[PDB]
């Protein structure tokens, strides 16, 4: 294909396997084989087009897309290559990341998200595994925009489970709206995880996920979430929980850090801080 050789499996993304490869310039790339919704139904032309426009996303914290290779029921995406990801790093660490590093990862993640959100490009699947990191501690987000083009599939058991951990309450309760707020919730979860060394809400199912959330942040109500009642899977019979003190589940974060984090994990999507507002927070000036 396109003259690439030396493939080498290097992981398994949410849409297929990822390989490290080289072209005929010696230069390295990451090749993602897209395994999609209906594989036997071919790849619609609108999909090809939607993906190819993602080539305009050019920013220091977004994994660059170089080429879209479409061959007889075989879609391959050629991406910038990075040798490490945040999940792998969190896995080996005990107690999380040092504050200075957490901050730098947080800053760079926000910058990437902000650049995309300004162009109406959503992720809808942010998680540690999609945050790629190079030698120099630079962070690049992978997979922005693929959910819109490919749709979000129900992944292999072990993957769907990890995915729940970063899913906003409104989404778990049946919302299907287009929103930038979905990504900000994921950042909050990622933020908490860098400080604690473990996922903040590790549920095993949607329902379990929602309860783990409410058990820590409080159950929704008229004051904290007007119109939550409009969500399809909302239930007024939710066992009531009062919110826990931020300090109790955020290991000596820091004052400004807790505040910023509290703005990300607002249950009401409409009150959730944006990426660009987050970048203005005193946390990053300290």
């Amino acid at each position: 294909m396109e003259k690439y050789h030396g493939l080498e499996k290097i992981g398994e993304g949410t849409y297929g396997v990822v390989y490290k490869a080289q072209n005929n310039y010696g230069e390295t790339f990451a090749l993602k084989k897209i395994r999609l919704e209906k594989e036997d139904e071919g790849i619609p032309s609108t999909t090809i087009r939607e993906i190819s426009i993602l080539k305009e996303l050019k920013h220091s914290n977004i994994v660059k897309l170089y080429d879209v290779i479409h061959t007889k029921k075989r879609l391959v995406l050629v991406f910038e290559h990075l040798d490490q990801d945040l999940k792998k790093l969190l896995d080996v660490c005990e107690g999380g990341l040092e504050s200075v590093t957490a901050k730098s990862f947080l800053l760079q993640l926000l910058n990437g998200i902000a650049y995309c959100h300004d162009r109406r490009v959503l992720h809808r699947d942010l998680k540690p595994q999609n945050l790629l990191i190079n030698r120099e501690g630079e962070l690049k987000i992978a997979d922005f925009g693929l959910a819109r083009a490919f749709g979000i599939p129900v992944r292999k058991y072990t993957h769907e489970v990890v995915t729940l951990w970063y899913r906003a309450p409104d989404v778990l309760m049946g919302s299907k709206k287009y929103s930038t707020t979905i990504d900000i919730w994921s950042v909050g979860c990622i933020f908490a995880e860098m400080v604690n060394g473990a996922p903040l809400f590790p549920g095993v199912s949607e329902a379990d996920q929602l309860m783990r959330i409410f058990r820590i942040l409080g159950t929704p109500n008229s004051k904290n979430w007007p119109n939550v009642t409009e969500l399809p899977k909302y239930d007024p019979n939710f066992t009531v929980y009062e919110p826990l003190p931020w300090e109790s589940f955020l290991k000596g974060l820091d004052e400004s850090g807790i505040d910023l984090l509290s703005k990300m994990l607002k249950l009401d999507p409409n009150q959730r801080i944006t990426a660009k507002q987050a970048l203005e927070h005193a946390y990053f000036k300290e």
